[PDB]
């Protein structure tokens, strides 16, 4: 299938502007010249260009709740059109809130999609459990069926509609989950493998057992969702919340590449690349490096290495 | 079972000073602050005002003697005292010698306990076998039973009493064992896991391994002995012999986190944070915040997460 | 049996000079003098006087071929010789050309030998795959009896005869292969473990895995060749072509640990060590120190520790 890159300049999910050139420092970075060189067809959709939504009052707690809801259902939008013509959607972020927009969007064509979650944070923070206003932790409340009434209705998001159940989400690389977050995965029995559970078996068992826990009896697209600080910070240090002891650059190219061989990643998100926050400009091109990497080999860049078929290279 | 902190700032177990503010290091890092969020009971015993012994002339190679003896005698009876009161002793150094005082403190009240011990050193030298006189790679060589009268009487030490077997120790991140060392656990029969068996096994079949091997059938008290040095450099920079090789923050955690879910930690000892061998401040806090880490996780702290029961979050 | 030290200080394998320097470097960081505190006997044969060949102009695209192919003759006649009086040989680079006449040398006196291979990259381009007309990238390719005449004649390398079959070559730490030499190794079929398998199965279950199919039925000798940038730059950098993501210092450590155990290595390759490319002088001792580690390794060094036997240490 070939594939369409969005671009999602959006930071007001957090407080820490520079996300929103996330897209920016990936393009310049020679991510789609490298798609190109694929067996993939690439299109480049552009930047989609949101603005602000005057006297954007917070709601109870929740910050800038119109601008993200709005941002999120112009994406939605963008998404399903572009999955409509059966094409494979690559969002580039941004901060973590423009997940809802993505599935949102990318289940409308695929009610039977499945996520796969690599983040140190489940993000699944209602507005009543979060400390903080920030949306980039709620992502994952706006979409759960089982979540749907729990939490009031947040000035802006009046489109949306709960597109997976808990039974359809797998987390990996989670070390950084808050005491209402963790509450909300105990009780609504969400399958997840925080570090300790890839300490215990391995990326390869993890990677093993999500796939049989999703695709057992029946197959389905899946929608894999990448938030940049899941990977160790030695490795993408330039991001919102770093948190120490997570997944290698070799376990990180592990998953993508295991999510190819299924051969039905049907969407991707690669959030969280705040390129402001790099210490020196080595620590950004290290993070948007790995996350340009991260792309590529879930479109087909095998380490053992790759070559072009009907072609005798002897 | 509530908890008691006991700093032991003594640093004459070898001769880089620096180790005896370990303790303080630690506090100030917000230890006993966080040991209090969890599901137990903390009290801080303060720091022990340790004094020099006068004119503590060098046993043959052994330096300090007394010092280190007496140090020991009265750690003894400080964690003898706070065990009698059905509490889990919490040790501060300090260099390794304080091993010797609180594993005979511990095990007067609890003689059938084992001992877990992490570190990329065995610390099993005799007076005879050691090539400094440096106590701080000895306190093994002072508590087991098979070597008791295998090397002279030490100034200072006439008080101790060999209280556990070769048949009850079990280390874990060996990678720096002297000649002399290596071969008391190969004729003593002490079960190891030096860095080679880690890489051969994973840590899951490692604890899956140590434990079966002391809770087998007879379930007891456990006792952790953490050098700090166990870990690799690159995250516990500031201490005296960094070793190039070791175990990872990651297998830090899973050591301590399983050993939480047996319930049986009695006993626990955070050696060797010396804060003056930072290159710079931010070895300091990197190191100093890992043993923080390590000690939470011994008391709850899951990296999945944790919540408090009897509290619907929804 | 004993163990003789052959110094190859070439590059014409490639265009960064530098690689001439590192048996050198090795020798003045102490590799002899601690290979003598082994079981084994030790001799310093010296290093090798090479001499540019004149007008040596480019084969097509293969630069600097006569130079190589005498270079790599000379070798061989300096392996096999050593070799010949029962002794392991020892190679110390140099740039992966000259892992030519060391297999070469070495199988004149054990036509049954097998050859394990860390590397990043196989370098088993031949003159016609090749994008680059650099030597250092073709060594295997002159040695196997599958693609013998399936290239033309390069000047120089007439006495060359292919010792191996692609069924008795296995390659550890595959993170970096072109087009072409990927279809070879399909085609022909050999046995290969890039960093996704060493993800998927973990270094204990490759050696493991790596032995039975070479040693299975038939045991044999061992050769190991061994490129310093197959485990990753934060532990070697000094490296002409370094790659993100590769084996540990603990895998590169078990790996040579595992192969002393068998008791078959019989020749050896420290290639690749650019003491030239070192951002810092730090970064050139890192990487001179983990190849001397590596040696050490391969000759009983274990990480449990060592002591000699038929001496009481109590
Ligand atoms: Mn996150
Ligand atoms: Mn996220
Ligand atoms: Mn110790
Ligand atoms: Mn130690
Ligand atoms: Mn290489
Ligand atoms: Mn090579």
């Amino acid at each position: 299938k070939p594939i369409e890159i969005i671009g999602a300049p959006f930071s007001k999910g957090q407080p820490r502007g520079g996300v929103e050139k996330g897209p920016a420092a990936l393009r310049k970075a020679g991510l789609v010249e490298k798609l190109k060189e694929t067996e993939y067809n690439v299109r480049d959709h552009g930047d989609l260009a949101f603005v602000d939504v005057p006297n954007d009052s917070p709601f109870q707690i929740v910050k800038n709740p119109r601008s993200v809801g709005k941002a999120n259902e112009q994406l939605a939008a963008v998404v399903a059109e572009t999955q409509k013509n059966g094409t494979i959607s690559v969002v580039l972020g941004g901060d973590n809130s423009m997940a809802i927009g993505s599935i949102s969007g990318h289940a409308r064509v695929h009610p039977d999609l499945c996520v796969i979650w690599v983040d140190a944070h489940t993000d699944i923070n209602t507005p009543l459990t979060t400390s903080s206003g920030n949306l980039h932790g709620q992502p994952v409340a706006f979409l759960l069926k089982e979540l749907k009434g729990k939490f009031p209705d947040v000035p802006g998001f009046s489109w949306v509609t709960p597109c997976i159940s808990a039974k359809d989400i797998v987390y990996i690389g989670l070390r950084d989950v808050d005491p209402g977050e963790h509450y909300i995965i105990k009780t609504l029995g969400i399958k997840y493998f925080s570090m300790t559970e890839v300490d215990k078996l391995g990326i390869g068992k993890v990677m093993e057992e999500t796939f049989s826990y999703l695709l057992g009896r029946k197959k389905r697209p899946i929608h894999l969702s990448f938030d940049v600080d899941g990977l160790d910070p030695v490795f993408t240090p330039a991001t919102g919340t770093p948190v120490v002891g997570g997944l290698s650059y070799r376990e990180g190219l592990y998953i993508t590449e295991e999510i190819y061989k299924t051969g039905l990643l049907s969407g991707l998100d690669i959030m969280e690349v705040n390129p402001t926050l790099g210490k020196t400009p080595e620590e950004v091109t290290r993070t948007v490096n790995t996350a340009v990497a991260l792309t590529l080999s879930c479109f087909g860049t095998k380490r053992e290495g790759n070559h072009k078929p009907e072609t005798d290279y002897l």
